[PDB]
């Protein structure tokens, strides 16, 4: 990392241009150049890159990612004077505390709200249950009731949580990573309601961020679910919009997961002092936050003095009312696994690839561990057995595949299980995304597991199948490295799984 300057990473939906202006003031005052960048998948890139001591000096993201960053020792400890701490709301500091240490600066507080087109819908619906009938009305005029991003569990979670869904139960002073509320009766109800909106053609499974945004900002749909960052583009459109409380579901409020946008400092940064000066005395000020806010709205902010200005805005009170009805996201390392698990269940259920029950049962298993994967894919009959994950009976092809792939029967509470292809593939996909491997040679693998390559059990990172002697030799012969993932596990690619 270059010494004498600041590189800052922040997400593309945020006011990076405004932040750049703060960055130019810092430069005019100190002579230090600040470069603001908005890399795709920055939150996944940061941990790969920072582990080798590269990356940005400062990284911005909601607080939920930061526990994982801190655990891996990627973040500098933040030590602001008590005077400074007093400038921000206490709960925001709590969001960036990990094992008794402050690991980032809180910037702003974020919650989803219902955004609606006053001209098309002067009085927005109070319940999710009214949408179906309302959509029918609007379709008559070539419009739709509701579009929003269904690709990200962040947007669908408020509904899933409404009737009892939850991530980790908080108890005995800590989130209990073994008590996950992802396949309880309330989650199923909420996901079932969502899936029925899709079967009945009130929404498309394919809708993503860009598609819902365009549709709303061009007057084609009456409602959308988004955060404060989205308001700036609606302003610039012809749309006359309101911001209000999310609908209820079975008479219970929708429960958004509340994020605190936070700025962490790379442990490997040689510019820690400069980073702290920038953040404390330039960004976390009335003028600094306003510069960023004018670009893309921040939502409620952590800085008391400026939040007082922002609080007069009805869109902000609506933001805070939805926030009070939701929960502050946990920052524990297990959150990544939770988010991936739910993302997959929603995508699967919405396309009909799996039932709601199957999809949530798998999500439940994935959110609470990966011990099951290791048991199934141990180093190295299935017919009539169910899938460990989704609890559905293995078809006879999936039973065959379990055998040919050289899987191991998993016993849970006395019962024997295999895995269907869908759950197995989703699980391995999450492994690659959650544990970026480092490349290793055959020699490195042999040395690590005191065993010749022909005798090492190396599995395909896509299908879980045990690589043949020739498949392993392919890696060596053609200079294609193996992958060292978690627990010193070594993965490779079978002939069939050699993507372009
Ligand atoms: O879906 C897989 C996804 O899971 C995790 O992403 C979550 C974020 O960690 C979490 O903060 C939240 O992201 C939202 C931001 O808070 C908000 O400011 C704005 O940017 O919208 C974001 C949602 O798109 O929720 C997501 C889950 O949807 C994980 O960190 C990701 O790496 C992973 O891709
Ligand atoms: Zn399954
Ligand atoms: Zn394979």
């Amino acid at each position: 990392i270059e010494e004498g300057k600041l590189v800052i990473w922040i997400n593309g939906d945020k006011g990076y241009n405004g932040l750049a202006e703060v960055g130019k003031k810092f430069e005019k005052d100190t002579g230090i150049k600040v470069t603001v960048e908005h890399p795709d998948k920055l939150e996944e890139k940061f941990p790969q890159v920072a582990a080798t001591g590269d990356g940005p000096d400062i990284i911005f993201w909601a607080h939920d990612r930061f526990g994982g960053y801190a655990q891996s020792g990627l973040l500098a400890e933040i030590t602001p004077a008590a005077a400074f701490q007093d400038k921000l709301y206490p709960f925001t500091w709590d969001a960036v505390r990990y094992n008794g240490k402050l690991i980032a600066y809180p910037i702003a507080v974020e919650a989803l709200s219902l955004i609606y087109n006053k001209d098309l819908l002067p009085n927005p619906p109070k319940t999710w249950e009214e949408i179906p009938a309302l959509d029918k009305e609007l379709k008559a005029k070539g419009k739709s009731a509701l579009m929003f991003n269904l690709q990200e569990p962040y947007f669908t979670w408020p509904l899933i949580a409404a009737d009892g869904g939850y991530a980790f139960k908080y108890e005995n002073g800590k989130y209990d990573i073994k008590d996950v509320g992802v396949d309880n009766a309330g989650a199923k109800a909420g996901l079932t309601f969502l899936v029925d909106l899709i079967k009945n053609k009130h929404m498309n499974a394919d809708t993503d961020y860009s598609i819902a945004e365009a549709a709303f900002n061009k007057g084609e749909t009456a409602m959308t679910i988004n955060g404060p960052w989205a308001w700036s583009n609606i302003d610039t459109s012809a749309v006359n919009y309101g911001v209000t409380v999310l609908p209820t579901f079975k008479g219970q409020p929708s429960k958004p997961f509340v994020g605190v946008l936070s700025a962490g400092i790379n442990a490997a940064s040689p510019n820690k002092e400069l980073a702290k000066e920038f953040l404390e005395n330039y960004l976390l000020t009335d003028e600094g936050l306003e510069a960023v806010n004018k670009d893309k709205p921040l939502g409620a902010v952590a800085l008391k003095s400026y939040e007082e200005e922002l609080a007069k805005d009805p869109r902000i009170a609506a933001t805070m009312e939805n926030a009070q009805k939701g929960e502050i996201m946990p920052n524990i390392p297990q959150m990544s696994a939770f988010w991936y698990a739910v993302r997959t269940a929603v995508i699967n259920a919405a396309s009909g690839r799996q039932t709601v029950d199957a999809a949530l049962a798998a999500a439940q298993t994935n959110a609470a561990a990966m011990d099951d994967l290791d048991a199934l894919l141990a180093d190295k009959p299935f017919s009539g057995l169910d899938c460990l994950w989704c609890r559905e009976p293995l078809t006879e092809v999936d039973a065959f595949r379990c055998m040919v792939k050289d899987f191991h029967v998993v016993i849970r509470e006395g019962c024997r299980y295999g895995a269907c292809t869908i759950c197995l593939e989703n699980c391995l996909a999450t492994e690659r995304r959650l544990w970026q491997g480092v490349p290793v040679t055959g020699e490195e693998a042999e040395l690590l597991h005191g065993k010749t390559l022909d005798r090492l059990c190396i599995r395909c990172c896509y299908c879980g199948g045990k690589l043949t002697k020739n498949e392993k030799h392919r890696h060596v012969l053609f200079n294609e490295p193996f992958c060292k993932t978690r627990a010193n596990i070594i993965r490779g690619r079978c002939y069939d799984c050699c993507r372009h």
